[PDB]
């Protein structure tokens, strides 16, 4: 029931916070996979807390809040990885006091090889002159997009619902161009070139589960009940 | 001169350039290898689709080296979504070809294989309930053969300024349909984000087919040059 403007507020307002690495006046590079994990374990708190604002979710059974985001919690990570770097040609900026380029991603077998896919995202979102509102409306369409192809009355009227709040996404992405002065062509153009983008996102993600994986640690993925426990508040 | 044809121009040129629908090797008089059947069928359809792959416009004005690598990084979603095409008038089951209609149980019959066909079947399911029309199907399997490759200045701009011509495209056959221009956004985006699903199943089903550890997966880079056929 949400107009335009009000989802762009609700994203808006529903951001995380950026976070920071642990300061003790050196850097090395042995220690940058133990930062790495250590920033992506606290973003995923606030992503609990961010996915429970955006529009239509909690709406949702809280079983399939769960599967969306065992679904997208990689990808969203990375897109707010990508949308922090933007500004920053060359680096990934992980935290403020932890800016990474790609020498420094060579010292972890395989990591050069996701670092480069995530450097050529900041470089398209750069080229594109992504703006922070539609940045909010993409990292929302992968949250309840990822996950749905993969979810059974009550799953239909899930499904229904999703895809209601997704077209809700797509008419604010558009309302955002049309008031930027886009034409209707250029409007389409540019919903196009960023719907795009979500698929080299995905891309990432399952490359970046694989590398995860390939590293033998506990685990890589937040567990069912994990997620279901931050996001099943009393 | 590729971009200067009309929608109306680009529709009609690629559903000219469809590939045919090709017939699984086997006898069909003897009992009924599943993947052996796949494989071969697969190598074959890949000659079709460099041929399909030089008539869409704009493609044969990149370099041979880009269009290769065009070619290497879009294969098996080209793959997988002309299956899903062919699949959406039969529910629960997956046309590899007229003569191999196979359901998910017998995808059970290779190890980690029904996963990858549950997806495609839910991509086929989802296509039927879209209506999705063979112009969209032609104009998005465009989409993946240029946009597949890209993240890896004047050729990218090129495949840019395509891309944006298929979008026209699409909003164009949406708009004929009678679609309000509301209608026309949200369609599009329900299209291009059906697509980050199939790089999805492309991706999962990469990891399938080397766990198999065949003699190989991807076509070579000398593969793909050899069936471009170079003037
Ligand atoms: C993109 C990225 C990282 C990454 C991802 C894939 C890959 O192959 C290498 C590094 C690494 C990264 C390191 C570890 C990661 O998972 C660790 C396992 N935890 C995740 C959930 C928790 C239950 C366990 C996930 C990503 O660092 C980041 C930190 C961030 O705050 C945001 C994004 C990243
Ligand atoms: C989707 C699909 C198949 C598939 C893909 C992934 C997977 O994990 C399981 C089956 C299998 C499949 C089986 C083998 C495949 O690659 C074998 C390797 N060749 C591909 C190019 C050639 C140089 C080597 C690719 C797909 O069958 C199909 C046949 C088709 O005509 C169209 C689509 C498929």
């Amino acid at each position: 029931s949400l107009t335009a403007d009000q989802m762009v507020s609700a994203l808006l307002d529903a951001e995380p916070p950026i976070l920071y690495s642990e300061y003790d006046p050196p850097f090395s590079e042995a220690s940058m996979m133990g930062l790495l994990t250590n920033l992506a374990d606290r973003e995923l708190v606030h992503m609990i807390n961010w996915a429970k604002r955006v529009p239509g979710f909690v709406d949702l059974t809280l079983h399939d809040q769960v599967h969306l985001l065992e679904s997208a919690w990689l990808e969203i990570l990375m897109i707010g990885l990508v949308w922090r770097s933007m500004e920053h040609p060359g680096k990934l900026l992980f935290a403020p006091n932890l800016l990474l380029d790609r020498n420094q991603g060579k010292s972890v077998e395989g990591m050069v090889e996701i670092f480069d896919m995530l450097l050529a995202t900041s470089s398209r979102f750069r080229m594109m002159n992504l703006q922070g509102e539609e940045f909010v409306c993409l990292k929302s369409i992968i949250l309840l997009n990822s996950g749905v192809y993969t979810f059974t009355l009550k799953s239909l009227e899930e499904k229904d619902h999703i895809h209601r709040v997704l077209d809700k996404i797509t008419d604010t992405l558009i309302h955002l161009m049309a008031k930027a002065g886009l034409t209707l062509q250029q409007q389409h153009q540019r919903l196009a070139q960023l719907l795009l983008i979500l698929s080299h996102i995905r891309h990432m993600s399952n490359k970046g589960m694989e590398h995860l994986y390939s590293m033998k640690s506990k685990n890589v993925v937040p567990s069912y009940d994990l997620l279901l426990e931050m996001l099943d508040a009393h």
